[PDB]
């Protein structure tokens, strides 16, 4: 605990300035409420919610009676749900995905950091389960009836559906067929999507560089005109450090990446403290744990003040919620 | 005259308004101002554009095709200069808002969505003192100020009167998807989340069609029918009525409403925007049905509490 | 192979029998994939990809990484040394293997390929053929012959440049925009012809963007391409029906005949073979199959009140 909080501002005072500047620009974001979580499957994996892989996997063995590309992911599933009916893959569907599992820390950390909108790619009710605990509402929108009737402002949009209505292949975006179709099948998820994108600073957690909704994204954004948007921040929590010509080239097309692996040291399956220094980092520094010179607590101070200097009088009972 | 034209209203009337109206006190409301608005302020019309083109590219002087193939034609021809030159000298003019524009800014709307590429609708706001970010270029998308946006989809002269800024010719509205990504999602958006009044538009306009074509493509009920002002001189035709409804619009006709003249746009604008204004406070409440209905709507999620303080019902019924 | 085609399944005979028909037709096209250029021993793409992948990080493969990889160097190292590794793996003399031949010896319409060597070309010299050889935009207005020879993923006539081939990502994306003509020749031969695809695995990017245009078809509007796979096993049962409801009619080489798992022309040979000696041959056993051919080519001639018994002899060629 301690020992974790001393290492983390040892590391916070190596990081380099592009990291600086990276998770000063995301805590701005959380502070002024601009700030939107983009969490993957990651995420969703540190929780010891049942992998894509393993379903492929129960798929394979139905199929062939032996037990993966790219392609397979999608293929395999689309072979099983067209040569078995609907029914088989919903029924593996259903004893594979109706678990309960715990709200993994990384949650909690997601929600701490005060995110205007949380979208994910899970289909899981994980993220559900941790906005609800702390007391902040989401309208949680996963399917296309959810997007007219949102009730508050702050959106919860799985992009990919889930199992609320029932563990049905109908209501989730799994197979090969569903990510062919997914536009004409989710017009209005697509574009609440690349709307938040548009207008609020993305954090994307839990996805791999080469994951298919990564380069989904930034397909789409290169539609868009040059600097007519805000690069997404992208959170890689990978084993290995990112290499140099990779990492300039995804960020040339449009992403700012954390490399957890380049942040800290840590063992090549200890996934969950390498989401954790990241997530960390953002929170003391959103907690103000780093700034240790002079020059810091006047800058923050003048920060929370300087608005102020246009008022004549403040309340010292105001002055408390100033400071937070 | 206001409350007899409500006494003798439609129900399918009535259910309009109720819903407009619903819908501006949850601040769930948007405007989707057409050019009738526009021009009610005597802004010039684009069809006298179209004709100077034509004067200039031709002797003397259309389709709806020809609105944006002539500024295309001349464009083309004579220049990106001569087309901003035209532009400037219509367009580089000080025209007083409308009643209508404050009427629309009384109803509260969350966001105002306008293909008019003039200042009308932020002139009236910076009057009123409504604070809207205008949204106008495809950089201001991200750089907005606020959650409550004055969407100019076809951009405006804020910039510039130059013809990039704006959405005229034919090729900008065969690009105008590629053109303008960030500001369609924004419109569609906005749409799909929020209660839509059409106003200022004809019924056959370019964008209410090409809105209807994008609704099209929707599921069956994932989206909500955006309400239309039809000031028209003239009824609607029961068919195209019914033609235009099933497409996904609900359509509050002011001929229909009141009896005016052939080119007084103006009362048939105001008759529409002040019986959804006088509505604000009107609860619709005749019968002893509607009587119950209303306070067990205010009443019954009371129900779950075992007690309410008689002091606290003050705030149940406003 | 006379043996074989005794105890062939009634489907691949049938399979057979349309090819047959269309080949004497003239409107056979062959879809040539990159496995017959590799028996050929042209360079295959995976070691592109391993060149690209040391030059990037030093040391050296999913689907997209055959196309991310190429694309990060492109990026990153420019257009000069992109194609500085294109040249010096691409300019090489191959020869034609005998597939090649065999796939001309069917007298096929056009022939489309995805693959940008001239193999097939000098394979057309050699047998005489005369191709309109399309590799690019203008090739298409330009075409001097009814005949196609559609590189519909370019070549390197032009010279051993990344702009004259489709190899990395953002060229597979942009396909359709910068190859609207020649997508749009394959798709009309395609529905105006019989497909035969030959040297494509069945997991086959390219494949799969012909079977996801093919499903947006109205049912029974094309007719249904026909597979040639020749991977080392036999097809799995359940792997077969899915791809014949996706619209491709699959004769798969591993199960007609036995061959060893690095075999492959053994195998793409078993096919073409076949193929080629199924053109003479009229498939004629029983009776019934006697009375039904001696039918179609006399039934035309009712309408005619006498036929003159020295033209009979053209009746049955």
């Amino acid at each position: 605990s301690k020992r974790y909080g001393e290492k983390l501002k040892e590391v916070f005072l190596m990081l380099d300035n592009n990291v600086v500047e990276c998770i000063k620009e995301i805590t701005e974001s959380s502070r002024n409420g601009k700030l939107v979580f983009f969490v993957g499957a990651g995420v969703s994996t540190l929780s010891d919610y049942p992998q894509w892989w393993r379903l492929v996997d129960k798929y394979h063995e139905e199929l062939y009676g032996s037990p993966y590309s790219s392609d397979e992911y999608l293929r395999i599933p689309q072979i099983f749900y067209n040569v078995k009916g609907e029914m088989a893959f919903d029924g593996i569907l259903k004893d594979f995905f109706q678990v309960d599992k715990p709200t993994n820390p990384i949650h909690d950390k997601i929600l701490a950091m005060n995110p205007a909108h949380v979208i994910t790619t899970n289909y899981d009710n994980l993220i559900d389960t941790a906005c609800w605990k702390r007391g902040k509402y989401f309208s949680v929108i996963s399917a296309e009836e959810d997007v007219a009737n949102a009730t508050s402002s702050r959106y919860l949009l799985k992009v990919h559906g889930d199992f609320r209505k029932g563990f049905k292949g109908e209501n989730v975006v799994l197979k090969e067929d569903d990510y062919l179709n997914y536009d004409q099948n989710y017009p209005l998820i697509s574009n609440l999507m690349k709307t938040i994108i548009a207008t609020h600073t993305i954090v994307f957690i839990g996805y791999g560089l080469g994951d298919y909704n990564i380069n989904m994204l930034l397909n789409w954004v290169r539609k868009l005109q040059k600097d007519s948007f805000h690069k997404p921040f992208f959170i890689r929590t990978d084993p290995s450090p990112i290499e140099n010509e990779t990492l300039i080239y995804y960020e040339n097309k449009g992403l700012r990446i954390i490399d957890a692996a380049s942040l800290i040291d840590s063992n090549e399956y200890d996934y969950l403290e390498r989401y954790s220094a990241v997530m960390d980092l953002l929170i003391e520094s959103q907690e103000n744990k780093f700034i240790t010179k002079d020059d810091e607590v006047i800058d923050y101070i003048y920060g929370k003040i300087s608005p102020l200097f246009a008022l004549q009088y403040i309340r010292k009972i105001d002055l408390k919620h100033v400071f937070e």
